[PDB]
């Protein structure tokens, strides 16, 4: 790849999001990547799917990602993959802040201070791990060293 050639994908077509949401909703999915057709589908919990997705494609240009719960950890993986748009059903404040810093196009249904643990009474151990870390690449590296 030429370091002189940069793709700019900054908007998503509103009817593809519409279509992907219909699929996400109809299949109780937890993660979806969509290009006009469905290219990755998962319903597991936590980061396992985002990592599965990361391991599967170098990038997601021309595609959109839908995710149930987007924390800083998932934001980092997704940012590196360069999807056209990420739609988060719930996004945490750290994730939102990060995606703005990176000019990634994204939308959300609910915003929350931070992703929560199994209980719903405290912070997800992965979110706490990466909470005071700045760099998405450093974050991806540390998360992978748990899987
Ligand atoms: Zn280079
Ligand atoms: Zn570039
Ligand atoms: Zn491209
Ligand atoms: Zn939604
Ligand atoms: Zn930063
Ligand atoms: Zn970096």
């Amino acid at each position: 790849g030429s370091d002189k050639i940069h793709h700019h994908h900054h908007h998503v077509e509103k009817n593809l999001l519409r279509s992907a949401l219909k699929i996400f909703e109809k299949k109780d999915l937890s993660l979806l990547a969509y290009s006009g057709r469905s290219i990755f589908e998962s319903k597991d919990s936590g980061l396992k799917p985002v990592v599965e997705l990361f391991k599967r494609f170098d990038n997601l240009e021309g595609s959109l990602v839908i995710d149930k719960m987007v924390g800083k950890a998932a934001a980092s993986f997704l940012l590196k993959m360069k999807p056209d748009h990420i739609h988060a059903k719930v996004i945490s404040k750290p994730a939102l802040k990060l995606m703005n810093e990176y000019g990634q196009s994204f939308s959300y249904d609910e915003k929350i201070p931070f992703v929560l643990g199994k209980d719903g009474k405290s912070m997800c151990p992965f979110e706490k791990l990466v909470l005071e870390m700045d760099d998405p690449e450093e974050i991806i590296r540390i998360v992978l060293s748990k899987f």
